């Protein structure tokens, strides 16, 4: 929506004046807006403008003032302070040269979201719950990042660690808690919904969401119309399902090619998957998987509501 | 005291199975037990137990339980852990070697830049042992909070000492008295004086803003000299190795130094502050003793030690006069 979209960029600039004492530190505080600046209002803000959505589509007709529509964007930019920080330590992490400028300014991102929460949030009933959820998701989050660094070692991939198990593990941990269920449960909060089984309910089915997400894009990291995921040894959903279907002739070129710089060794690997039928595999995942989700959304019970759940999952898969 | 640091160092465990002890994940969570156990519980403890000490001497003493007196503990842990974390980034950051004799995090095999990771999940533990052990207390929200403004704060000053460097080289125009009262009040003494403090005040129910405003003025001051005294004995203490020169940090003596420097000795200052040879440690080394920054030191030792002692005999309410003496005492070490 042009009205969402517009309202939610609207509430940035007092976001960065809350956040740099709008004091003794002019200097480092100018330089903090800089950082704010640069690394949180750019681009799509799908995760922040999510929390809008999910707060409009549960929250009670009466209820959604726009002084409340402006609470649940103050939320959706916490969780976009998040994703800002995570992208600035992920980028070092990797050492990438583009995403789409110090080591500590991730944690000083990241901790400022918790000054947004108290100035707005202190005095509502939601306010310890999202505060929890938010030191529970960084948590998980890190958990996630650590168990990712656990498929590589002397910047090698350790293939025998890509189990479709432990890569379900790093998409929970690392991406979907914070990129499905945060947005959704910050929503729920805002709303006044602390039911435990409403939560849990919201949860399996954006886990689910998550994880066709990331193997989506798995999938077109490497047969989408750039993608260095085989150059960068990821554990990707394509390398885990070739190591599956691979012979020990088929392994043997995993383990020689696959997160090799040498253009040629992605070509072998990417030609090694055309060979293992991973097209077919996946258009056989994307039918079974939405068929499942789309199940699960219309057994959804505890008096949540379908559509947010079937946006969210047309989002994703694009139908 | 033996029972004091006994009794803090035995929760230390417990705290680690609460954060280790996400049944699907187990090699992440036994790597983050090893994480929590180089990093967190070796050597002195002083903010750690300054938490306990300030709650016994803040507290009414029909409430110092040993169920109290522990969850002290539990928070001067939650201190250990933001110190923990600190140290690790810090330690990325300046390229460290040691800390505290031990080989830094990020150097140890397979670590590196994911030391980075391993800051920000230290740091997010301790909110994990706040939930599990104050979330029913009336001091919950506002510990918390007071975690997450202090870890702000720590990041403003970390810019601010990064903001006297470029391109691995001292800017000496920036080593002003004013920016490096700012560096240490930010970087070091909120974390250092003030957390153990108003952690302290929260779980004695404590919760008056001008309370907690005379406490910080009074700790602030100490926290300056403490990071001054631990600047000078860098250079002049003895070891039986300090770095600071080599590290071109914005150190009180560069300072001190640039303030009472000519122009040749500025010179000096110039060519071989924050220079990696060892003969330029001697030069910055010698040039320190030239300018009398030892005696400039004793005046201060002594001056700054009666203001400070004269400020605490002027605190008002019902602030412990006897905790900021303690304090002062322990620093000062008179
Ligand atoms: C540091 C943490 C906790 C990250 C969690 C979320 C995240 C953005 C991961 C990086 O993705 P990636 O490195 O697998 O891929 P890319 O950098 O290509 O997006
Ligand atoms: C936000 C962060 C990461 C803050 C770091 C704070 C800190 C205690 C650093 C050490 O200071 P230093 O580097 O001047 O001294 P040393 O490393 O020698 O103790
Ligand atoms: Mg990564
Ligand atoms: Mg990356
Ligand atoms: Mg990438
Ligand atoms: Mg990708
Ligand atoms: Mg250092
Ligand atoms: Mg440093
Ligand atoms: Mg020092
Ligand atoms: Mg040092």
């Amino acid at each position: 929506s042009k009205e969402e979209s517009r309202e939610f960029m609207a509430i940035f600039p007092d976001i960065v004046r809350d956040l740099t004492d709008a004091t003794d530190i002019p200097e480092v505080t100018k330089r903090f807006a800089k950082v704010l600046q640069y690394n949180v209002p750019t681009g799509k803000k799908t995760r922040g403008l999510s929390t809008v959505i999910a707060y409009k589509m549960l929250e009670k007709p009466e209820n959604l003032t726009p002084e409340n529509v402006r609470l649940a964007g103050i939320l959706g930019w916490c969780v976009e302070l998040l994703q800002a920080s995570l992208l600035i330590m992920d980028d070092l992490m990797d050492r990438s040269e583009t995403r789409r400028l110090a080591i500590n300014d991730c944690l000083h991102v990241e901790s400022s979201l918790y000054s947004v929460l108290r100035k707005y949030f202190s005095h509502l009933p939601c306010y310890v719950p999202i505060i929890e959820l938010f030191h529970d998701v960084n948590f998980k989050t890190n958990m996630g990042q650590s168990l990712d660094a656990l498929c590589m070692k002397d910047g090698r991939p350790i293939l025998s660690q890509f189990t479709m198990k432990r890569y379900s593990s790093i998409v929970k941990y690392k991406t979907s808690y914070y990129t499905f269920q945060l947005p959704v449960s910050l929503g729920m909060y805002l709303a006044d919904m602390y039911d435990p089984e409403q939560h849990r309910q919201a949860k399996t089915i954006l886990m689910e969401i998550g994880e066709f997400a990331q193997i989506q894009d798995d999938f077109l990291d490497a047969f989408g119309d750039v993608g260095t995921d085989i150059k960068e040894g990821k554990c990707s959903w394509l390398a885990v399902v070739a190591l599956q279907r691979s012979n020990p002739a088929q392994r043997q070129i995993m383990e020689e090619h696959y997160g090799r710089p040498e253009p040629e060794s992605t070509q072998i690997i990417k030609n090694l998957y055309i060979e293992l039928g991973l097209p077919a595999t996946f258009a056989v995942y994307e039918e079974e998987s939405f068929n499942i989700i789309r199940t699960h959304i219309h057994q959804i019970s505890k008096g949540l509501p379908h559509d947010l759940f079937f946006k969210i999952m047309k989002k994703i898969y694009k139908r």
